[PDB]
């Protein structure tokens, strides 16, 4: 199973100066629920921005640096190596990798942040003509989750 796992805002911003533009604890738990026990693939810049691999799942980093090695991180150097990964595999970031992968994945788990942030990293444009809406669930606003957001699970037609 090959999926995209992304959060972007109303203009597809997914990042600004190595950071998430928004603090949204509910989306983290959403990420933890979907990806625990499975595989996360990410480009080198996405990984360095987190700074440590995420617990209780396989962390795979794509890079051309043959010296790259991090404890708890499996390295690949080829787009093609992604397809040799066993199990449910999530493309986690960033813009470059999504651009390479958005035409290959079976489905996408998008968190739409109903806001307009300043960004420098973008999720690629996509149209609903090509994706069926398997589910659309609004996140709940509260104390710590203060921006409207929506979980989409889109499947390719
Ligand atoms: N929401 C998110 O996913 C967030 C992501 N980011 C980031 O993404 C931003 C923009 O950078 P972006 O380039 O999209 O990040 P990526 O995570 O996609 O990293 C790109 C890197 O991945 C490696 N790579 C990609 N494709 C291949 C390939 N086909 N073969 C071998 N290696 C490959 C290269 O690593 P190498 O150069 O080592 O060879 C390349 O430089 C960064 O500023 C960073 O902060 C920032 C905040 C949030
Ligand atoms: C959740 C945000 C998020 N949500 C969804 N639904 N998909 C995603 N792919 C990401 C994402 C992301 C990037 C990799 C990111 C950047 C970052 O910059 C500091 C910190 C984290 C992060 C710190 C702590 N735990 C998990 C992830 C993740």
């Amino acid at each position: 199973t090959l999926s995209i796992l992304v959060a972007h805002d109303l203009q597809r911003v997914i990042g600004f100066e190595n950071q998430l533009p928004w603090h949204l604890p509910n989306d983290l738990k959403h990420v933890k629920k979907l990806s625990t026990g499975h595989t996360l693939v990410m480009g080198r810049k996405t990984f360095e921005s987190i700074g440590k691999p995420l617990p209780n799942r396989r962390n795979v980093v794509l890079t051309s640096d043959t010296s790259f090695n991090v404890e708890g991180v499996d390295v690949i150097h080829s787009i093609e190596d992604i397809y040799q990964l066993p199990g449910h595999v999530f493309i986690f970031g960033g813009q470059t990798l999504f651009e390479e992968m958005i035409d290959k994945v079976d489905d996408m788990y998008i968190t739409v942040i109903e806001g307009k942030f300043r960004g420098d990293t973008f999720f690629p444009p996509y149209t609903f003509e090509d994706w069926e809406v398997a589910s659309s669930v609004e996140g709940k606003l509260d104390e710590k989750n203060t921006i409207p957001h929506t979980f989409l699970h889109l499947i390719r037609k």
